[PDB]
């Protein structure tokens, strides 16, 4: 799984 760092603001990282 790759870390993808969303921005939605609060930035979350996601281990998708």
């Amino acid at each position: 799984a790759k870390l993808v760092f969303f921005a939605e603001a609060a930035i979350i990282g996601l281990m998708v």
